[PDB]
DNA sequence: TTACGTGAGTACTCACGTAA
DNA sequence: TTACGTGAGTACTCACGTAA
């Protein structure tokens, strides 16, 4: 529990005020009260910290796409869903968030992008799957090609996200939800 | 002036390479533009200027353009297809000055900076939502949501487009699927 | 304790040294103790506050001095030839603090410290000034003679501090106030 | 008179709150009117600016102080116009009395401090030469030691130039002087 | 786990060059 | 004399190291 306390306080300080400068070893050591080598007794170093949290937001993300796979079985609902979950999980999570839009990681190791390109493309390619299963459930397909579309989608996604924290997260991904989801339906049915 | 711009020039150039994904030190720029740290403050009072001076290029160049597609376009549909176009198409051009634009060259330094910039992105919805009302209040067309949303989410595939082109060390030209992208868009608007 | 004071002794053994007429810098305080940079931060959060730790010593050193001057001293005369001896003997003890009371020290530092050092003076200038109207003895200004008097033992810090500390400042004292004491009734 | 402009306009800023810091020569610069390499043509190295100012002092100083002997023949008369004299010249020039108190000369090189020390022995032996006259003219000695009478009025004076600084210019040298006289004489004599 | 600590860096400064 | 510098600092920071 003591390394999640770790990831917990360093998801809390993203979120602060504090979260637009680099979280420095000995503030993250502020929050948990320890000290400083007592970090690096559960991570080798600070990368493997935000590596950890990565993994926690692809964990969240992933397996709630797969719930809504097996939960939802028509098309629309399915992209709905997705595209809320998305928005709504960087709202409860704005820490988080400046990690998924890559402003966070500005002052970690360039490599922690890898990561984050990884996890986008099991989100598109979640997208792209979907799409493609309209013609099979529904005999019809889309205007644009499934490969195309999915990228527009998660890109407008991309957009909202950098907007949330751009905004000092004044601006709520999932605030008028519905009215943009009834602007996608009108564009993607 | 010409050491000055050659400044900015090094600095667009480092902003472009990977060395743009981390901390661009005044030693490293120094070196970049093949003079001393001291040379540089001689144009420049503090590395913060220095970013500033890109950014005005950037607000200069925008704004001159968005201009100059309202004089010459009447249209409110094909105006609203050419502004971001526009972003796009300069962002591509600019590779290292997206970073800038997105906000992530911007973390290392004061905060003031990033407000000019998320400015620059507040007028441009600004104007996308000035089009749209038009369109609806002249052309009648009756949108099945409020403009807010609409210009919203046109402003949302701009930036998105910008974020992913840094994501991918600027591999994902954001101009690409534009038309296919303005097909889904303008459908609801047309 | 062990490291912040062993700094604090640091600067104030380097204040006392040649090195005291130039800036300390902290590479070169920090070679004094023989740890890095570094080292010192964890101890002061800036060089101004190292300075503020000896400010604070040389005020209750000083201050601290007089109070027990007044209780075990009654007579008038003899509660300001002490409370000058006091300073005179201070400064001449502590070549290196003396640098900060002159004031050269701080040239090299944060602008507030010097304001520090102004309020000390007038501290004591004052609790001299209060002595003064014990009595008296001769047309005498309680105000004016209580700067006089502070101000030959600054004149007293200051050649001690230019001579490279070879005019220690309590030297002819007593010749000094043999003179005045006897004309001041 | 460019050399002199320099030294105006450094004895100006040294007059200023400027002067409680260290004068750059780029600000000189600014204040003389011309550029950096132009105050260099007129002086080496920014020593040589200050030294050119404690010439103007020794001389303003000394030259007074060996018309006193010649204009006075009075001891007691002859004591109180050099410490007059001393006091006077400073508060007429808070700048240079940065320079004789020592206090603006921490930013430059040491030698120039030298030079001070030897400009207030000079001082000193006048003061010492004043008084051992005395049996001479009057037949009469003072009650203390020349030596040490000498170097006790020399001291209040750098203690009055001392606070001037000290207090930024708000403790005049010269004020109550006549007070401090009146009550010297009656040390003396 | 805490005590005590540091190599490399980090934005910015200053008195003082030198070539045509 | 202009044009165009710079070697050596400066106070202060940080992620990660070593021994009890």
């Amino acid at each position: 529990n003591r390394r999640e306390e770790i990831l917990q306080a360093l998801a809390e300080m993203l979120e602060s005020n504090e979260g637009a400068s680099r979280i420095t070893t000995a503030k993250l050591a502020k929050q948990v009260g320890v000290s400083e080598a007592a970090l690096y007794r559960h991570f080798p170093s600070k990368t493997r910290m935000f590596e950890g949290l990565i993994e926690f937001i692809e964990e969240s993300l992933m397996s709630r796409i797969n719930r809504i796979f097996d939960e939802e079985k028509d098309t629309l609902n399915r992209i709905r869903l997705v595209m809320q979950l998305l928005l709504a999980f960087a709202e409860r999570n704005p820490g988080l968030t400046r990690i998924l839009s890559g402003h966070a990681l500005m002052f970690e190791n360039e490599r922690l992008r890898d990561r984050i390109n990884q996890l986008f493309e099991r989100i598109e390619t979640s997208l792209r799957q979907i799409l493609r299963e309209r013609k099979l459930r529904e005999g019809k397909s889309f205007p644009v090609d499934e490969n195309i579309l999915a990228a527009q989608l998660l890109g407008q996604v991309e957009g909202s996200l950098n907007r949330f924290v751009r905004s000092d997260f004044k601006y709520l991904p999932t605030a008028n939800f519905d009215e943009y989801w009834a602007l996608l339906s009108a564009q993607i049915k």
